[PDB]
């Protein structure tokens, strides 16, 4: 009880400090959190340790952060680069996957952990990407656009692609009617999602029985969240998309303040509980060390690539900096190799081969990202 | 997972109809936000139920409606009428203590339940009051101020008295050392607090490591809460004291608006969740009813009269507001019950009787408020 409350304090000093000498170096945030959560946490402090509760507070921070993003993005722009974000996405998954798969059997990995390579290699935490987009206020821009539409069919693709590996892990076939009911589940919620959103504004929530169009808000994001998670998706997605949903009328509610309010309050704690998440597996380890920086060089280089080629439209400088921001692995990854422990599927040997690089990928994908904004930015008013 | 986001859910958009529906008769909101929680909870829907989580958030919400009031209010503001601030509390303790002892040993009440009865008189839960005190945009009155400071007090004294009770309960005599130290720690955090926060806009945090004046804010908030609740007060404590510290400085560092946008984020959760957790004894069941009407005058008219007492310097308009603002016992006096139920110190029987009345008094006490605010604030005018 005073546990908790000790905990949270732990964690929000440290992520604040730490973000102050992350600010200090002209270096984005989310590795400063992410960081005190290391320092404070299991690796270092052993002040906080996981809690069910903290890890929901922390999902709650992921929410708040993406209904943020979702409220300041609306449809027709995501939609007028909507082919560059389902290229991204498919090839984005695509290729770490095959190049992981690839990997597996060469180093000895047997079908299945090689299955579970590829799988991790897929994964995508666009959480973090757009805490640094939203940071450098860039989050109006088009690479930024199709980074969030783009993650968005990554992540139903990304849950297929699960849910055939579970499935060979269970039984050794692929359920192909769960797999379909998937597919519809997914299409048809966030279609149903899209229609809501241009139905948005044309209906006031006046006659609403609600107490507050804030109220109304936090309900009609959390509930898009829930409704995502029930579904099989990551909550992150239900966020947006409820973010999208009331963007057509955010400044005729002042919701960006309130909302940027307590995203600023959460995701720290979200960003924090990564790092206390993170393993000392790397640690005086060798063939951990090895197989782990050649898969980290196929990971970066799998999600980076399928980014560039999804959005080459918009010439190099953006499509770099789409596929950069498709790079990190975060909490999505580190679920993958949890789920991929647990099934009996990856040895603590495979699974701190993973660990090595959802933990690198989440560290250096923001660094490169941030010149790589300014290397866009720069050049776009040479065209300005 | 989707489990905590699914119950969220139903509590929030519960809590904003309830609203509405009490908005609209001019009844204040907590009460629909209580019975929303009494709507969505097991006594009805059974479609959220007590997780650990869901508590938490409570806590939560809790500790920012107090940290919100705290930041609206100096000690320059309740020292001036602290002396009606503790003798309000002291007297809100003795009176229903004693009536609710006397009352115990008439029924049939053992001295140990019977103690625990008049420890049940003795609590009160100032988060619904501040939660009304608030709506009415009333917080800076004296009554309020009264009203807090009190409160405070009020919370030591409780605290004392329940470590007293536990005593008896466990070996039979109360063990004067930890009586002792928890006067001492009490009194040593509240002064360090108040000396603290002579202090605070003296000095800037310019210099601190803190990432944003609001990242320190919520440290400085959340932390003191922790304090509060690992010396054995209540969280809201805390809250209250670290608002209070950053008061004197709250405009210049805009945080009364995101400080309030948290508030009315998670209070809704908590006072619904104060409804989640009222049970169905009180149903079909007779010396529960009796004897909990009866304990129910006696606590109401224990704490009425004691704050009618204390204050009665600002005269009897304020003195009554500021007596039935020390009401209703809410979290508090369910607390108490609770911790009664698990030593063996309370029948089921003298439980319903217990429950009754702190549910009783939670809900008729905001009602009897609202009219008492009206009848002083017209009478203020006539001597403005
Ligand atoms: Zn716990
Ligand atoms: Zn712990
Ligand atoms: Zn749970
Ligand atoms: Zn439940």
């Amino acid at each position: 009880g005073a546990e908790h409350l000790l905990e949270i304090f732990y964690l929000l000093l440290a992520a604040q400090v730490c973000a102050f000498i992350f600010k200090r170096l002209n270096q984005p945030v989310v590795i400063g959190e992410v960081l005190a959560g290391v320092l404070v946490g299991p690796a270092l402090l052993g002040l906080v340790h996981e809690g069910e509760i903290l890890e929901f507070l922390a999902e709650l921070g992921a929410v708040f952060l993406l209904f943020m993003v979702g409220l300041e993005t609306r449809l027709k722009d995501i939609l007028a680069v909507g082919k560059e974000a389902f290229l991204v996405a498919v090839l984005g998954v695509a290729l770490p996957f095959l190049g992981g798969y690839l990997y597996g059997l060469e180093i000895g990995f047997e079908t299945l952990p090689a299955l579970f390579l590829g799988t991790a290699l897929v994964a995508t935490s666009v959480g973090i990407t757009a805490r640094v987009l939203q940071e450098l206020g860039v989050l109006s821009r088009p690479y930024s656009r199709i980074i969030l539409g783009a993650a968005v069919i990554d992540d139903v693709l990304g849950l297929i692609v699960l849910a055939c590996v579970n499935g060979v892990a269970e039984t050794g076939q692929v359920e192909v009617g769960a797999i379909t009911r998937l597919i519809v589940l997914s299409v048809v919620f966030v279609g149903l999602a899209v229609f809501l959103s241009t139905l948005i504004a044309r209906l006031p929530l006046e006659r609403l029985p609600v107490g507050s169009p804030l109220g109304f808000a936090l309900a009609l994001g959390v509930g898009m969240a829930a409704l995502a998670a029930s579904i099989g998706l990551a909550p992150i997605v239900g966020a947006f998309l409820g973010g999208m949903l009331l963007s057509e009328v955010r400044e005729k509610y002042r919701l960006e303040e309130p909302i940027f309010a307590i995203e600023s309050f959460l995701a720290p704690i979200f960003f924090a509980m990564v790092g206390v998440r993170l393993e000392l597996s790397a640690l005086a380890s060798p063939v951990v060390l090895v197989a782990g920086t050649v898969v980290t060089v196929i990971a970066i280089l799998g999600k980076v690539l399928g980014g560039f080629l999804g959005a080459l439209t918009q010439g190099v400088r953006s499509a770099l900096t789409v596929g950069c921001g498709m790079a990190p692995r975060g909490e999505v990854g580190l679920i993958v190799a949890a789920l991929g422990l647990k099934a009996g599927a990856v040895n603590e040997e495979e699974y701190a081969i993973v660990l090595f690089m959802v933990v690198f990928t989440t560290l250096f994908a923001p660094f490169a990202l941030k010149p790589l904004i300014a290397w866009t930015e720069r050049e776009r008013a040479a065209k300005e």
